[PDB]
């Protein structure tokens, strides 16, 4: 019934979920909805977004499990043809909606856009199966997944509590869910176990990694790490997975 929808996921967001439900609200040339799915607030956050009440905003309140669960919620409850998430300190840029629904009107399944972080774009990755030993390839806030997209790659995975974002995209690529990267920017804004839940998802891909040389890729991709052990790695697991190959000639093309 709408052109875009946005899950917009809050606990304790009075200071900024008004800047952000304003910079949707101002989106021209698309009918949105809006649904906001709240941890239990208790400050002024319902009483902020009630400010904005209108037929096309849904408000949901009660406890959750975290931001990926609240983020499934709203998903699910989803009626617009391309959903993007929202968090309460984010905004979207002028005419980004409008730019999402003339792209995906050619029925590509993913839009995505550019990412500005302090005053710095988000040194984003292709989407393709060199990105499956790696993180996400582009902000995730940036993202617009269609309903069939989410229907065939199904929801986030509430195991993963910091890169379940990660994942997802992963699990969309490996499924060959089409995408378009708008070269626009579309939304401005322990890590031990950033690192950790980083290598899970990669083993996710990869199973027959182990934690350290899972490790070893990323900070290989992402130019942290050295890369004199690549072809050690591709010998000892090439015959594993034929998108293991293709993901390290991706990454490495110099192998
Ligand atoms: C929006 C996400 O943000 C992630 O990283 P990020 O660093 O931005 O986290 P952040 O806490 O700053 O924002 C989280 C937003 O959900 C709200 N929030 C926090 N905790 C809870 C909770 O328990 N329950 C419910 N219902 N909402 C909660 C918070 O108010 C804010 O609106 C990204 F990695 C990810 O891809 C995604 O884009």
């Amino acid at each position: 019934e709408f052109d875009i929808t946005v899950v917009i996921p809050t606990f304790k967001a009075e200071k900024t979920v008004g800047q952000c439900l304003e910079s949707v609200l101002s989106q021209q040339g698309v009918s949105t909805e809006i649904i906001v799915v709240d941890g239990g607030s208790p400050d002024a956050t319902i009483s902020i977004v009630q400010s904005f009440s209108s037929t096309n905003l849904t408000i949901i309140s009660e406890p959750d499990r975290g931001i990926y669960d609240a983020i499934n919620k709203g998903v699910s409850r989803a009626q617009g043809g391309m959903i993007g998430v929202l968090g309460a300190d984010d905004v979207y840029k002028p005419n980004v909606l409008s730019v999402v629904k003339e792209n995906a009107s050619r029925g590509v399944e993913i839009v995505a856009g550019l990412t500005l972080i302090d005053g710095q774009l988000r040194a984003d990755e292709q989407y393709r199966p060199a990105a499956l030993i790696s993180g996400i390839p582009f902000g995730h806030n940036a993202m617009f997944a269609s309903q069939e997209a989410y229907r065939k790659v199904g929801l986030y995975d509430l195991a993963y509590r910091i890169c379940a974002d990660a994942e997802w995209v992963h699990r969309a690529i490996k499924s060959d869910i089409s995408c378009r990267k708008v070269e626009q920017v579309f939304v401005e804004f322990n890590p031990e176990e950033i690192i950790a839940e980083a290598c899970s998802v990669i083993q996710r891909n990869f199973p027959f990694l182990l934690k350290e040389e899972a490790k070893y890729l990323l900070y290989g991709v992402r130019g942290w790490g050295e890369t004199s052990r690549i072809e050690q790695i591709l010998r000892k697991y090439g015959h594993e997975s034929v998108l293991f190959v293709t993901a390290l000639q991706e990454a490495f093309p110099a192998v």
